[PDB]
């Protein structure tokens, strides 16, 4: 059985209980905390590429609204992200287990833009999910794994400064 475990949920999870807020720049932020899988249960000898997408995890607009994040009261559908894939793809099976797979490059941006960095709504509350693709052999297979301990809603500066203290005492 394919396992996909999140490394240093720990740290992940006081981020959560504040609410983990995402900077996008028009350039690109890269995120911290970094996304990293532990994957096991892989054909160290078939092939693979990882993808990692973001969820809009509701159909609303959040704003900070004295201390507290609350959400809009208009819904619209949200189109589904771009797909970001790891450097490191495509590699085998053994390349993937031999150390947790670390999403330390993707950038997060607020608008359209030449290539590799992915596009979110501001103020919208994102889930990363990742799929990982068997590729290059007969039979194509994907699986896919969300990680509800990293939502954040991305933001064009911090609102909550414990979460900008957060940030910084943990880079
Ligand atoms: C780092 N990098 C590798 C590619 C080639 N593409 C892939 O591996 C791919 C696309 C869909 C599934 O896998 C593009 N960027």
């Amino acid at each position: 059985e394919l396992r996909v475990g999140l490394e240093e949920s720990e740290l992940w999870l006081r981020f959560k209980e504040l609410t983990n807020e995402m900077i996008v720049t028009k350039n690109g932020r890269r995120m911290f905390p970094v996304l990293k899988v532990n994957v096991s249960g892989l054909d160290p000898n078939a092939m693979y590429s990882f993808l990692l997408d973001f969820v809009a995890a509701d159909n609303h607009r959040w704003k900070y609204v004295n201390g507290e994040w609350v959400p809009g009261g208009k819904p619209e559908p949200q189109a589904p992200s771009c797909v970001y894939i790891h450097p490191d793809s495509p590699n085998f099976g053994a390349h993937w287990m031999k150390a947790p797979v670390s999403f330390s490059k993707v950038k997060l941006t607020n608008k359209l833009n030449g290539g590799g960095q992915i596009m979110l709504n501001s103020l919208h509350k994102y889930e990363p999910r990742i799929h990982i693709v068997r590729v290059g052999g007969p039979q194509r297979m994907i699986t896919s794994h969300c990680f509800p301990e990293t939502q954040f809603i991305a933001v064009t500066a911090y609102q909550n400064e414990e979460i900008t203290a957060l940030k910084i005492k943990y880079n």
